[PDB]
């Protein structure tokens, strides 16, 4: 129940292009690389020869393909996909030894969806039915997986920060992927992986904001987002505090707003000048919280694709949000994250693969006594 050597290192990717798992669709099996995405609920795959695609789902080749005779148009704030809904046989070669009949959205037109130069051709939406397109009757993949097999209602993600990697442990926890203890936060509601942030610290210095701001209008765990995204006010106070803590060196305003990169000579990054960032999360027990702490090496992420610079260039990967807090790859790269769906909870433990230096490490610590944690949730 605690060692899944088969599924260790089943995630690949490129920096800033996300984390993908190999998947097969149809009979005979068609291999596809699929973005692992805890911030959506559709299993959506390229099904037409978009020029950026390495491969695509060819329904005509699958004898087990069934048509639901229903389309879906999915817009985002920037970009879209449109698909045809059907079902087919789906398996995960480096996952559990099973085959599932799952909903597939066959992507027939898209815009700013696929990444030019990326090595994935679809998205595996791991969140719940409530946010599935077009509605909650379109059963997400993981629900079908759990319903149809004896795979436990749990998956865990170790996201390791040009090549990235890690593990998606399907049906369990691999103890070699973390150090110390897992600490669990409740899933507030089963739509996104919603959580409640209870306290925020920059280098141990509390932001002293009304904790309702931290979760305005929600906080989510999202492997499909690069940044730690913060509500506008929280971002402002956080940046003011990060500025103060790092005032040893001055940086342009546009860097903090993600409008410019900032570059240093190779190996000459002042990591120690930048603060740690701590998020206190609601614990399992009344008045009990725990704290997750990330490093500058999580939120100041390298931009390798700069043709106009011979130096080491970085993006400030904490940005403002109007959809609430998004604990993206910036958070998740620090931690082994257990999506304990059976128990409506998310476990955090320090990642065995997280990027750190000789002085500071990412941390998961508790218990702490935090009162009025329920007031932090926005209604
Ligand atoms: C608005 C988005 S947010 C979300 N969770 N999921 C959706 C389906 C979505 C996500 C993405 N992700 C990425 O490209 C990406 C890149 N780098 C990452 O980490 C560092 F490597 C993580 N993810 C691409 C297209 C998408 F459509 C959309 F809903």
């Amino acid at each position: 129940r605690g060692s899944f050597v088969e599924m260790v290192d089943n995630l690949r990717g490129k920096s800033g292009q996300g984390y993908y798992v190999e998947m097969t669709v149809g009979s005979p099996p068609q291999t596809l690389n699929i973005l692992v995405d805890t911030g959506s609920s559709n299993f959506a795959v390229g099904a037409a020869p978009h020029p950026f695609l390495h491969r695509y789902y060819q329904r005509q080749l699958s004898s087990t393909y069934r048509d639901l005779r229903k389309g879906v148009y999915v817009p985002y704030t920037q970009g879209k996909w449109e698909g045809e809904l059907g079902t087919d046989l789906v398996s995960i070669p480096h996952g559990p030894n099973v085959t599932v009949r799952a909903n597939i959205a066959a992507i027939t037109e898209s815009d700013k969806f696929f990444i030019n130069g990326s090595n994935w051709e679809g998205i595996l939406g791991l969140a719940y039915a409530e946010i599935a397109r077009p509605d909650d009757s379109l059963e997400p993949f993981f629900d079908s997986l759990v319903k149809q097999t004896h795979v436990p209602n749990l998956f865990s993600l170790q996201l390791c920060g040009a090549s990235v990697g890690g593990s998606m442990i399907i049906g369990g926890i691999d103890h070699s992927l973390y150090t110390g203890s897992l600490w669990y936060t409740p899933i507030r509601r089963e739509w996104y992986y919603e959580v409640i942030i209870v306290r925020v610290e920059i280098n141990g210095q509390d932001l002293k904001m009304d904790c309702k701001e931290y979760n305005y209008d929600k906080s989510i765990v999202d492997s499909g987002t690069t940044n730690l995204r913060l509500p506008k006010k929280v971002f402002e106070a956080a940046v003011k505090s990060i500025k103060a803590a790092s005032s040893t060196e001055k940086f342009p305003d546009g860097f903090w707003l993600g409008e410019q990169l900032v570059c240093w000579q190779a190996g000459t990054t002042p990591w120690n000048i930048f603060p740690v960032i701590s998020l206190y999360l609601m614990g399992e027990v009344t008045n009990q919280s725990f704290r997750i702490t990330i490093l500058p090496q999580q939120y100041l992420r390298p931009v390798e694709d700069v043709a106009t610079s011979q130096d080491d260039c970085y993006k400030f990967a904490i940005s403002q949000s109007s959809t609430g807090t998004v604990m993206g790859a910036v958070i998740m790269e620090g931690f082994y994250v257990v999506f304990d769906r059976a128990r409506k909870r998310i476990g955090f433990a320090v990642s065995a693969c997280h990027v750190h230096d000789e002085f500071r490490t990412a941390a998961v610590e508790g218990p702490f006594v935090t009162l009025d944690m329920e007031d932090c949730g926005y209604n």
